[PDB]
DNA sequence: ACCTAATTAGGCGTAATTAG
DNA sequence: CTAATTACGCCTAATTAGGT
């Protein structure tokens, strides 16, 4: 445990994440700090939003 | 239980803010909530009171 | 009687957690 | 990792207790 609150995450580190989401919707861990660096979010939050993506777009249909 | 008083400068500066943003995030609540000196109920709580106030005339 | 600022119970997204 | 669930934050609108 170590504290973990809501983020909230604009429009546009949304957009370039999901511009990110194309070419590759399950990044590898350099592609992922390069997302941070661009988006300054925590890795585990651009992790969690990309597994969130992969089972919301899976979800449907 | 306050009713934890309001002040005419703290409201100039709130109304103030009301304008540029209607509904803010937390970054503008939290320096908001520092230049009063309030807890963040107590901005988000005059915020929603306008909230829904603005619209009642409208 | 006004003013307003606090709950108060409810619904909505969706990030974060958990099961598996 | 996936697939399902939970918790949070973020807003509403109708009460509920204050104040000069």
């Amino acid at each position: 445990g170590a504290k973990r609150p809501r983020t909230t995450i604009t429009a546009k580190q949304l957009e370039t994440l999901k511009n990110a989401y194309k070419n590759s919707p399950k990044p590898a861990r350099h592609v992922r700090e390069q997302l941070s660096s661009e988006t300054g979010l925590d890795m585990r939050v651009v992790q969690v939003w990309f597994q969130n993506r992969r089972a919301k777009e899976k979800r449907l249909k």
